[PDB]
């Protein structure tokens, strides 16, 4: 297949909505990603959302071309793959990989939350990386916009992926978009330590869900994690979205501050 100058070569994955495919420009060869979406409102959305995105830890939006039906999404190429591809199932990655990647990724949050921005997706398989290693946050069709005129939105539609979402999402008919966000970072940087999940969904019926609320940190995933990652945890992955800690706590944090190998 192809678009305009661009030859799509190889597929990069599939959400909701569409198909990625990595674009090589035929003169140029430079190398991007092409979101391909078949057929309205979100996509204008998604675009305008996109548009405005100017940050070193978030994917970098080129332009866009309709050819009738089908909308091509051309986006900055994240050659070093997915963060999912770098944990090794029930092990992890190193620490200071871990806490690298969890940096990057807060400073991608803050901004994003800096623009009035929820990702409401985060998860290893959204979280790509650069030839330099350098996270990025992809994949835009499920943000949206909590902050307009300085006039913070709370959200009601209920979005995301089930092992990632805070519990208030599942409880409340709104509910603040930042804790949202900090709360799966959180299983984010726990994936990272333990190359396993907690639990299937943030919900009381789910024992692994209330052996964490009962602090038993003796069972897994936990008892991978180090103490001060684990100090972090605690205070990320709280019920209470007001109790829970925010990005500018969470640069305060002893671990995140603590010089790794
Ligand atoms: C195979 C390999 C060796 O790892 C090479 N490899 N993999 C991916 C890429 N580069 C890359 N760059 C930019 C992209 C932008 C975007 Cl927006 C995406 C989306 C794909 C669909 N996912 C959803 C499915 O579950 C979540 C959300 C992200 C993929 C990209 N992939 C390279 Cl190079």
């Amino acid at each position: 297949p192809f678009v305009e100058d661009w030859d799509l070569v190889q597929t990069l994955g599939e959400g909701a909505y569409g198909e990625v495919q990595l674009a090589v420009n035929r003169v140029t060869e430079e190398a991007v990603a092409v979101k391909i979406v078949d057929m309205p409102e979100n996509i204008k959305k998604e675009i305008c959302i996109l548009k405005m995105l100017n940050h070193e830890n978030v994917i970098k939006f080129y332009g866009h071309r309709r050819e009738g039906n089908i909308q091509y999404l051309f986006m900055e190429l994240a050659s070093g793959g997915s963060l999912f591809d770098r944990i090794e199932p029930d092990i992890g990655m190193p620490e200071p990989d871990a806490q690298r990647f969890f940096h990057q990724l807060m400073a991608g949050v803050v901004y994003l939350h800096g623009i009035g921005i929820t990702h409401r997706d985060i998860k290893p398989h959204n979280l790509l990386l650069d030839e330099r290693d350098n996270l990025k946050i992809a994949d835009y069709s499920l943000a949206t916009v909590f902050r307009y005129n300085n006039r913070e939105r709370l959200l009601n539609k209920m979005c995301g992926t089930l092992p990632y979402v805070a519990p208030e999402l599942l409880k409340r008919r709104e509910f603040h978009a930042e804790p949202v966000d900090v709360w799966s970072c959180g299983i984010v940087l726990t994936a990272m330590l333990a190359g396993e999940l907690p639990w299937d969904q943030p919900s009381d019926s789910c024992q692994e869900y209330s052996d964490w609320k009962e602090k038993k940190t003796y069972l897994n995933p936990w008892k991978k994690i180090d103490s001060a990652p684990l100090a972090l945890l605690h205070k990320i992955l709280v019920e209470n979205p007001s109790a829970r800690i925010t990005i500018p706590d969470i640069k305060k944090d002893r671990w995140y501050n603590k010089p790794l190998k």
